[PDB]
């Protein structure tokens, strides 16, 4: 590797977070979630420590045959579940998305969906049954339940689903048995993890533990997060939907990531560092530096091609060494990302800790964590650091033969059944 630019270096410096700086975050972050699992304070709280009512013993028995339905891009599965003393037992089958079916109505869509559920039931003479189904990757519940109601001829109880971070944790649990917490680090970042009962305050009880989906994107509201917001941070939340909120995930999710680095190549054009100090119209413009540029840059090989290739998209001629800048820039901002997102996660491991050395599974999903090159291991290390006395362990959440996927939706209507 070549001698770095110590311009640009004292630029993209500013997105360093000390173990201290870390550590800081992290003990914020707790005493947050201390507020959200409280009665007391739950409503005022900005991390909401949401019950998920999803309990760490076998709970809703009686549920032992559902449909598990996997929406997809263009296709979708239809998969009829029996559990038994867990023995999870499948048969599916895979339905293509109609083509047409993307220029008309939601509503015409899940006719077809609906359709091929009745088909599928016929087919394994289970149309008379009152199955619940799960839904497996917000409306798509409701919109469903329409479409069934539409039709008449065979009778459903569309279950809710669960948050992606509960399904994440829930599916990999059925690969790995330490599995107690689900994390997700897509275009939102949030995690949910196995609560003590006797903490989760909002729900009457001692014994055993909850899944609680902490939904701490909302971290940042009382400022929290201030001392260490850089300026194209603020800009960011400056020109977002919601100014002020969500700061946390701001600095995380894959939703601005690609809008930070943007934010960062301006300055250096500006400070006349990068591009010889003259920015195209599409860098110029808000979103055009998407999230996906920054894992394809970070993915280069060390030719420049990949980092060429996407810069020519954007109007740019760059030289070597500006593809070299953009590189360092998608990598500032990037473990800038896995840093906060460890002192989230090292918070949540550190508390379950104590309300116990500790070995924990940790699963975990999303575009970013899953494609973003050195942002898992990245991530990991510094978890680790921050976690002394724990071993973690990191799984993905991988479809394999959609038994995780099964289990999710087991657990969900085994839920909403317990819940009336
Ligand atoms: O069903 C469950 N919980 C429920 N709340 C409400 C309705 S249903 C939980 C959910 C998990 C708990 C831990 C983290 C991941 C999810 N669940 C699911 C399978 C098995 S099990 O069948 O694998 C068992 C049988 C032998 C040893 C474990 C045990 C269990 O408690
Ligand atoms: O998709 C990851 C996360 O994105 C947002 O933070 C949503 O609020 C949250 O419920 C979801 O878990």
């Amino acid at each position: 590797k070549p001698m770095p630019l110590t311009l640009v270096e004292q630029i993209l410096a500013e997105f360093q977070l000390q173990e201290e700086d870390l550590k800081k975050v992290m003990r914020r972050m707790q005493k947050e979630m201390d507020r959200g699992l409280r009665l007391e304070t739950h409503e005022e709280a900005s991390v909401k420590m949401l019950p998920t009512y999803v309990r760490s013993t076998p709970e809703g028995s009686e549920v032992g045959d559902f449909l598990s339905l996997d929406l997809g891009g263009t296709n979708f599965r239809v998969m009829l579940v029996k559990v038994g003393e867990w023995s999870v037992k499948t048969k599916h089958q895979m339905y293509s998305i109609p083509e047409d079916a993307m220029t008309g109505t939601a509503e015409m869509l899940f006719d077809y969906i609906s359709e091929c559920i009745s088909d599928f039931l016929d087919k394994h003479q289970m149309k008379h049954k009152k199955l619940p189904l799960g839904f497996t990757f917000n409306n798509v519940v409701g919109l469903l339940r329409d479409a069934i109601k539409r039709r008449g001829d065979f009778e459903m109880d569309v279950v809710a689903m669960v948050n992606d971070t509960v399904a994440t944790m829930i599916s990999c649990y059925y690969e790995d048995h330490q599995c107690e917490v689900g994390m997700i680090v897509g275009t939102g970042c949030n995690a949910c993890y196995m609560e003590e009962m006797q903490n989760v305050e909002l729900v009457e009880g001692d014994e055993g533990r909850m899944c609680v989906n902490t939904e701490w994107g909302a971290f940042g509201d009382s400022g929290e997060l201030d001392e260490f917001l850089l300026e194209y941070d603020r800009l960011v939340d400056e020109s977002s939907a919601n100014p002020g909120q969500q700061l946390y995930e701001k600095l995380i999710g894959g939703k601005y990531m690609g809008e930070l680095v943007r934010l960062v190549l301006l300055r250096l054009v500006d400070e006349n560092l990068l591009f010889h100090g003259e920015a195209s119209e599409q860098l110029r413009t808000r979103g055009a530096f998407e999230t996906r540029f920054v894992s394809q840059v970070e993915s280069d090989t060390g030719d420049r091609k990949q980092i060429y290739n996407i810069l020519s998209t954007l109007g740019l001629r760059p030289s070597t060494t500006d593809c070299d800048i953009v590189r360092r820039a998608c990598e500032s901002v990037s473990t800038r990302a896995a840093h906060m997102c460890s002192a989230g996660l090292a918070g949540v491991i550190n508390r379950m800790r104590e309300s116990r050395v500790m070995r924990i599974t940790v699963g975990v999903d999303g575009s970013v964590y899953k494609l973003h090159p050195s942002f898992k291991e990245r991530f990991h290390a510094s978890v680790r650091r921050l976690t002394p006395s724990c071993e973690i362990t990191f799984i993905e959440s991988e479809e394999g033969s959609g038994r995780g996927a099964a289990l999710v939706s087991a657990v969900a209507c085994k839920k909403a059944c317990m819940l009336g």
